């Protein structure tokens, strides 16, 4: 998949394309509707399926620092767009271009001159142009004759509107199961593993892996979650008995340094230290709220209940296999 | 009007004076009673009307950093005192003088030796001298024969005690209309305009003017307010279609950087950038609480409702002309 | 009393000992049970009474920064252990030794090889060894024949479990009287006196003494407390009319710098400045919550009520003489 | 004078203009040549004289936080342009437009489509387009028949090149005299006065006025300077015996602090005043001495009085040398 | 290769091993001598070749925050050890064990009880036990009949001692050529690429990739270097015309910042790419120039193009000198 | 000895006094001349001997945060005054009083009204009143018939002026020997011991005691020094084999840190102790060496043992030179 930053980087000789346009944060199930319709129409005409997306977040342009939390990083947005069949992602920066343009000159510049679009697919909530004048309906009439528009209704399921906003609320409440349901997959973060408290190995109280994330990253509420940890493909040696590319059962502690968040993973039944490696942490279910501990004994007792509840939740998760990992490790008991 | 810092700076040959004494933060309506009585008595005897005030706040002397928020800056206190007819402001620093003095030596030093007072006017709440022993009644008896004392009751109106404390509470609650009612004018701040998000001009989402204030400045609760923005007299060029010395209608956003406050002003129906200029922002009415925004579209929709409610509130404000500005700009519609 | 850091510092020729083992934070009344039983048994056999304690807190080993607040400093733990008759304190660092050891090799190494114990006394809550496997009951069976174990039930009195946890909660709620009841003495802090607001002396609003404490120190809730201030033995000159080694009546203000705490002491009926000195502040009773002040007059009025309520509470405290100081100063009135 | 942010804010209405293009930092004497040639030509035709300038600094686009010190603020650049008779300032941001563009499209878009220019005036060092491709020659050729292009060599005078670079050098060495000579006026900063040490009254050692500036502002090397302080027009009362819009003789201490920040402290000669809250302009005339540490009050005051004597002399020369002195001023010969 | 943290994590299972003991920071050419002697001996017997190393740095135990700069990270030390055929790395923390211990107990515990060693290999400078009592001799005597002890002199070559110290010196002076000569390979750092100035596209001045490193990482003196940049294996898409696992010719700017942090900015020659989010390895070949300030865009680009010419030359020599060049690479002779 | 803050705290009761007036920072040998002349005169009459000193430092009133380094704390100034027999210390704050005052009112208010002085003793450099107007002469004339005024020249000895300035210079150069010679005693700091690296036990490299001091405290140049450490009187238990109120031979490392702060680390010779929580006085005798970086444990300990040898020698000389040595001390000749 190609990745272009700004209109000027798009090949001048780009033949023909089917385009979808949005922030696409999270690439949730509604987003997948727009991508599917787009990939299908491109197949039909032998054209390229292009996503136009935005970075930085269009909101942060007017209100810097008060940007919505990133459900996925931009990098993951690329990876997800590829996995669903996008051939090219065009990334628009609204402080460089297309912000002051009228609806008319927007379509003309982006869809025709730049992308040579024959089809375009947007959500019902899509807007464009100076002071957001352009709507999904404007796009229908401006493009009548010139190119075909397909406007997909926002996704409603189980009485919930599925949008970036709802996914963020579910994460913020600690309800990763409902977030996952909206995403169509386990919510996850990826990141390098650093040193933390003691060393990962024989001692149960020491995390197998510690990670930090900036406060722009959306993360579930401080608490303990059941999930899966996967060391990403690597040739670097691994301390202990975990293998790369296998999703390992783990009780995951999300915390806050007293707004930079931490994620500490206790991998079930393994003795390993993942310092240096790149590690994906997928969330499945909430286990408990954060607690303060006043004795080593109390701490470990609770730690063991976390493991117990995690083993239960993960054993269920494996049964919903459209969400579960391909290769996993989960022991039936300790 | 003269401004003296400390007793030692007062002219030795100061003939005769009528004196009022207090912190005078905000110069609210109660304060204006003391000033009026003082200016009138000075007129009568052909003497000077002097205000004795305090900086730093007498409270911050014992409890530094836990000082009351400044309803007005000291500079504005001077300007307000002038506008009501004070000829001289003496500014006392309690860490330099008059804090350890007895009530007796206080009157003797300040009122006679320094200010050659023939009349003095204080509030019923006025205190003075070591450990606040001296009261308004002490001042009556210590000054019998020597000089005339006039003690004005605290101002009560519409079942509210009008004091610096009540004005601060109204501001803190976001009730600027009630604060204004207590002040006898629109609550305002003045300050240099800095660069903010994008550039002021054609785009509705970009503020016309951004300002910052230290956390000692009293400011209404985070939210959106209707008010008036006035570029203070200047010869510097102005970017866009606003003129100096005209009060322009504006939706005003007060925020907090995550305790240094910001004030962002969306001037109605104007395209301007005020970087570099000194700008007064007067508050009239609360519009709404602060909200987080998840789309450019939602942001602008709300922005436009703010404008709508502002136009309404300001059109009413103009009718109460004792509070409204002399020269204003408010369009009947967009 | 000897103080040893780590097993390696204990004399190789240490003859024979009676040992107690725990964190001992606060050395509360439950702790005193373990120490008493230990000192008594050591007397009986002519051996040394040893305390094994832990620093850093065993909890902070797994969860750094999320350590329990220190009811006493380590230094005070030493002083308290001495005052109750401990001959030697061995201080174990769990990041250096004894954390990965099995219950069996723990007893063998610590109690026999290092300390040559003939008796050991632990609480019912005591645990030891890798992943806290070892219990008070494990210690009974592992030591049958080899050495005598005495396991003391947790202390229950007036329907409250007396533990480090409960003392911390009482402090956190501002209930120092209940904390004191659990401690078996007045809760106290010691520390150097620094400059604060103005100078200690004639002015009532200026603190006699200002101190700061790091956020690892347990301290009662922000508020005003009645207590006693004692300048620790010294030959340095004292500004004003306070003598060393006398407990002076004081209204004590605990605050927070906006997590480093402050303690400001208004010594009743004395004019003194304690800059430079080391000062113990004992807490007796809660007086009031913290308030914001908007006038010097209001501030001092409240200050005087604090003094009034303090004089009352302290006059009662003196009557409970097992808790009260040996030499005190409290005036019947101003 | 108008100020437009971006090509899009320029009136479609504009039918004819004489344009000059540069950063114009400092608006020094070389800069004045460009503006003069532009303004006089604009008055010849019936056209408006337009300055195209850049903010953020083009260097900062590539090397953020490595930007050169601003000789003047953007605000003062506007004011200086207006003072030399520019009708419109157009401010280009390179992060928004005109940066990816080829030499060909840059000219047509900016000079023809936006500004509808008939005449252009640039320095010989002038560069434009993608990767600095376009040059003073490159410009003259693309613009045949439609645009009179006047290229002006960089200003050499007394064997010294007068550039923003050269000015920044003079400032940094603390040689304000040469900086002024190159600028055509006294170098100055403007800012609100805040509280400092004590209160401006009878005591010499407490500064009449305190100011702080961001690390972004070019200021002379730490030291003491002779200068003039002016309270900018205001109806706000003044504490002490000073008036607005009079340049007062002052000894000026420039200092630094951990927090970045630079400070400017002004001891005004023969006045007892405290300027807290006013906007004041501080003009620099000559270097007096380097910074030094003090360990007694008497020694500090001894030096302070020597700074005052030196300022009296140097400022008396500035008044006599006429050309750069202020219109209305206050200076005493003796204390 | 296994990695054990502390003696306690070592398998009880281990019956025979050839051991080497050192900090091994940089795994330079002297270090390679120790490892080679160890690995070949281990293959002779039926034994595993074990490296005993230390983290935190032994110096940092006594002088916290005064620790020497890491020539490589602990992670890269592992990877380098594995590349020279070590079977297990045992990592000692001196704050947890082996620090109070006498020479006698140190050997028996570590070499006999834990590792069940038959053979030992150490540098002649090797020190152990309480207060550095144990030495290369001290070691040979305690271990009679059970342990073959091979002591190897420090590597001298071309009249230069090759040590971690010497490498840190070369790096600090910006002499990466000599650092590489001493290491036996190109010095490198590895890290995730983040956002910087603009976007990696057609414009030369915006870096292909930005990286930051803690003050803990030894890096060359601030300046421009010739080097190779490699995108580490990945299925993540690449923006632009670059592939993973190809070393691309790059000019590399090393800089600093208040906040500690060092930066590494890579301008890859003849590619339009933005590497945000990838892990990249940056190899250093030769010093090009010291850092300098710029005050015009044209001058910066003028210098940038000179850096590119210089890189082409220096990298062409590195390719020809064969021995240290990468396996698969991309370099153009002309622009 | 009494300590009064401000003229207002002085007893109205005080009927007669001999007064000395100065900053007295360091209470050096020049200072001792003033105090001796004052104390002996006070014992002659029936009067109390009073020191008028200043806090904050008079310089800091004008130049905040540019204050000279405190040779001693205000607390130690009190203690030193008491040790030379002053009966009352009166502490003037110039931000509260005596600063606006003329020479005439300063004398009458302070010396007559407040202190009811009969006799005054000042240094020849002494300055008072508004803008340093009043001087040693100015003082003698205003005080005829009521005040015996004894002016004492600044102390010159071995061709060296002994002043606070001179002491601060010696300290800053790391020449504590000359600082001590000028002070009349070992320069010292006092402070609570906190945790540092490891635990004070058998291992030489972990300091017996760690201390930090604000940037306000004059300390010797970073380096190693010979000195004596004393645990101040206490009933708190001591970990290790050290007693309170014995000066123990120590090698002392003075260092710095980003965060401002200076550190003092004491390696006490031939003791295994950890002093956490105690107040300790650290006396400086002689400079041993400048600071240096280390890259091996063995080298650090090699140097550490050389510091100890050097300390043994230098401290043996200090004991023999008698005059400045402590009363009760502990020093061993051999390890």
């Amino acid at each position: 998949m190609d990745i272009w930053y700004g209109t000027a980087a798009v090949p001048k000789d780009l033949d023909n394309s089917a385009v979808t346009i949005g922030v696409f944060d999270g690439v949730h199930r509604g987003h997948q509707k727009l991508i599917n319709a787009t990939v299908e129409k491109a197949r039909e005409v032998g054209a390229k399926a292009i996503m136009v997306t935005f970075d930085p977040h269009p909101v942060s342009v007017f209100l810097p620092r008060e940007a919505p939390l990133g459900i996925t990083t931009l990098a993951e947005r690329f990876a997800l767009a590829e996995s669903f069949g996008i051939d090219g992602v065009l990334v628009i920066d609204f402080t460089r271009e297309l912000s002051g343009t009228s609806p008319e000159k927007y379509v003309e510049f982006l869809l025709e001159d730049t992308l040579h679009a024959s089809h375009v697919v947007v959500g019902a909530n899509f807007t464009f142009g100076e002071n957001a004048a352009g709507t999904a309906d404007s796009l229908r009439q401006i493009c009548q004759s010139r190119l075909t528009v397909d406007v997909i209704d926002l996704l409603d399921d189980e009485g919930v509107r599925i949008s970036s906003t709802t996914v963020r609320e579910f994460l913020s409440e600690g309800d990763v199961a409902r977030a996952n349901w909206a995403l169509g997959r386990h919510f996850y973060v990826t990141g390098p593993v650093v040193r933390g408290a003691g060393r990962g190995g024989k001692e149960l109280g020491f995390p197998t892996a510690n990670q930090y994330f900036h406060d722009t990253v959306a993360l579930p509420a401080d608490g303990v979650y059941a999930g899966w940890l996967t060391i990403l493909p690597t040739e670097a040696p691994v301390s202990g008995n975990m293998e790369p590319e296998v999703a390992y059962a783990a009780a995951i502690s999300v915390g806050t340094n007293p707004e930079q968040r931490s994620v500490e993973s206790f991998v079930l039944d393994r003795d390993a230290d993942l310092y240096g490696h790149d590690v994906k942490v997928e969330f499945v279910d909430h286990v408990r709220a954060m607690e303060k501990f006043d004795s080593v004994e109390q701490l470990l007792e609770v730690m063991a209940k976390d493991v117990q509840k995690t083993r239960t939740l993960l054993a269920q998760d494996v049964q919903a296999h459209k969400m579960a990992p391909e290769t996993y490790f989960l022991q039936a008991e300790s």
